[PDB]
This record gives structure tokens, C-alpha cells and sequence, in this order.
């Protein structure tokens, strides 16, 4: 009944991303001058398309995106930003601000893959991927309850959106239009919650390497969700992926 598009983009650059130090939830480091210039261009980007709704993450250099982005922005100064804590990044605890490098070190130490491993203090990839779940749940009732105006019981094909490599791709005909802004680990667990562990479409063409590779600073990705309420219980009917880590404003 309520269908969405949903823009993710991962915050510029820091001196840590730049020093390869890796930031969590404790470093609340600032935007780097490489930083603002990738959220300006993100901005300009992205300056056509109206955000009738925009969520960041409480970590500075996410919030700062947000703002170039919606600064620069012809149609969106209406639309207030939403902190969400549930868009933090994932926890490295006593790993962060040391070099990403230090992480594998601890995960060989401890016998473990990368990729199975969290550090002491650190969060494990279901907590990071519960967040999202949450954050959906959340997002999903606030579109709902405050875009009555767009409901629609007109039901379509999962056939393709139309992707011209412009920033308008996938969205041409959907007015409801969130903003996400948030980081790397985060971002790339939930893209593979929405692509793996859900019923979800993929346009012509789109390389699953691609889908599931790192966002980069400023990255933008984009799915449309349909949303249903059954029982009171809101649940998304379809979910369509239309581009993932574009970056062609760098
Ligand atoms: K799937």
C-alpha cells in the first residue's frame, strides 16, 4: 500500500579513512577537507530529488553529510534531519582507532577468519544487523504513518525501474523518498540483510560482487520498498535493489 525509495549514502572521508584507522562508535572524528568536498559533490548530486524524509546516524561525520547534502539540496529545506543511534557503525571496541591492519593481527591471534571474528568490546554482525532490522521496523511505521497521502491499493509487476545512470534512477515515479546516512560496515551488512535475507528483486545486469563489495566514503546506494499492513504489522511486500555503491560524483 505505501510504496518508498530509500537513498543509503556512507558519510566523506575522515583523516582516519584516510590513515586506514578503524572508526567505530567511541572516535567521533570530524569530516576531513576531502570529506567535505565528496559531500558537496554528493550534494550537487542529488540536488534535484525532493527527501520528503532523512535519517543519520548520531556520529559527527555522518551528520555533517547530511547536512552538505541537504544544504545543497533545491527541494528538501522542509524536511527535518532524524537522528537515529540505530545507524551508528559497528562497534570495534578495543580495536578502534587502531589500524585495520591491528584487527586481522587479533583475528589471526585468536585462531579466527576476519570475518567470524569481533574484538573484546566490539560488535558481532547479527548485533550490527539486528540494528537495521530495528531501524526498518522503525522506518516502515514512520513512513506509514505520515504518508497516508501516497497510499495505494494498486498492486504492479516486479518488473525493472529504469535505470539511465542518473540520480533520479528507480525513483521517477515515487514521490516518498527517505534519506539514510550512516558507514561502511554498517551499510554493507545491511544492503546483504536486504539482497540475502529477504525476498528481493535485482535489476538487469548488476554484478553480485558489486551488490556485496565496501561503500565508499560518499557512496550511494538505492532500493524501493512496497509496504503492506497485516494485523497491525507492517511488513515490506517487495523490495527492489537499483543501484549499489555508485560513486560517479567522485
Ligand atoms: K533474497
Amino acid at each position: 500500500m505505501l510504496t518508498f525509495a530509500l537513498t543509503i549514502v556512507r558519510h566523506g572521508e575522515t583523516q582516519y579513512n584516510r590513515d586506514k584507522l578503524l572508526q567505530g562508535q567511541g572516535i567521533d572524528t570530524p569530516l576531513s577537507d576531502t570529506g567535505h568536498q565528496q559531500a558537496a559533490a554528493a550534494g550537487r548530486y542529488l540536488k534535484d530529488l525532493h527527501f520528503t524524509n532523512v535519517f543519520v546516524s548520531n556520529l559527527q561525520r555522518a551528520i555533517q553529510t547530511a547536512e552538505i547534502i541537504l544544504g545543497n539540496n533545491l527541494h528538501s529545506s522542509a524536511t527535518e534531519m532524524i537522528l537515529d543511534p540505530l545507524l551508528r557503525e559497528r562497534g570495534f571496541g578495543v580495536a578502534e582507532g587502531r589500524p585495520k591492519e591491528h584487527l586481522k593481527n587479533m583475528a589471526n591471534a585468536a585462531g579466527q577468519s576476519c570475518r567470524d571474528y569481533t574484538p573484546p568490546g566490539g560488535e558481532t554482525l547479527e548485533q550490527v544487523k539486528t540494528r537495521f532490522k530495528m531501524f526498518l521496523k522503525s522506518l516502515f511505521q514512520r513512513m506509514f504513518e505520515e504518508h497516508g497521502s501516497a497510499l495505494s491499493s494498486v498492486p504492479s509487476e516486479a518488473d525493472q525501474p529504469v535505470i539511465a545512470g542518473l540520480a533520479d534512477d528507480g525513483a521517477q515515479n515515487v514521490p516518498v523518498h527517505a534519506l539514510m546516512v550512516s558507514h561502511g560496515a554498517f551499510i554493507r551488512i545491511s544492503v546483504r540483510h536486504l539482497v540475502e535475507d529477504l525476498q528481493c528483486c535485482l535489476p538487469a545486469g548488476l554484478k553480485m560482487n558489486q551488490v556485496f563489495s565496501p561503500c565508499p566514503n560518499t557512496g550511494i546506494s538505492r532500493f524501493i520498498f512496497t509496504i503492506h499492513r497485516e494485523e497491525s504489522v507492517l511488513r515490506a511486500t517487495r523490495i527492489q535493489g537499483v543501484f549499489i555503491n555508485r560513486k560517479d560524483h567522485l
